[PDB]
């Protein structure tokens, strides 16, 4: 497939991400994630914690500089009113952890899509704690808009997440 795989950073596109959503099949709530690594060094998968939903693939174990990782997620199958929400992390060659969060609620009635990235000192794994850290911190909304910011440690991040049941999220970490 495409998810659980890495590709040349330069080739990461919305087209690539939408094709990821396709392989997930007709499921009302899903997300396809793409992260381009341009930090200067390699990344190593730590883990993924799902608040809601689940995933069908593995976190690309290795992400070398200039390469982009591909990942996906979705709500639980069946008559269950739930979305796709989680946080996952990658260990960096600088010795710090990169943390990512995405939330795609079941009922877009009251709720919306939310996401964020953050770098944790040392080595930390994704948990209900990191999830709450990014969710209830100051996450970006999946407003189909691009956002950027300084990640500290001299990295900077550029990103975007769509606002809908079948979402796509594209991020980039530069040095
Ligand atoms: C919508 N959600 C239940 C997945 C996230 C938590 O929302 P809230 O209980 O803080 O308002």
């Amino acid at each position: 497939a495409l998810a659980g795989t890495i590709i040349a950073g330069a080739s990461l596109t919305f087209q690539v991400l939408d094709k990821v959503l396709e392989e997930l099949g007709k499921v009302s709530r899903k997300i396809a994630v793409g992260i381009d690594n341009e930090s200067g060094g390699t990344w190593t998968a730590l883990n993924a914690y799902f608040r809601s939903g689940t995933t069908d693939v593995i976190l690309p174990e290795f992400v070398p500089n200039t390469k982009a990782l591909l990942y996906s997620g979705r709500k639980d199958t069946g008559p269950v009113a739930t979305g796709a929400v989680a946080a996952f992390a990658y260990y960096m060659s600088s010795g710090n952890t990169l943390g990512v969060m995405f939330s795609v609620p079941f009922d877009y009635n009251w709720y919306s899509n939310w996401w964020d990235v953050k770098i944790y000192s040392g080595k930390r794994r994704a948990d209900q704690g990191m999830y709450e850290d990014l969710y209830y911190g100051n996450p970006y909304r999946g407003d189909n808009g691009w956002h950027e910011k300084n990640l500290g440690y001299g990295l900077r991040m550029k990103g975007i997440m769509t606002s809908a049941g079948e979402a796509k999220m594209q991020i980039k970490i530069s040095r």
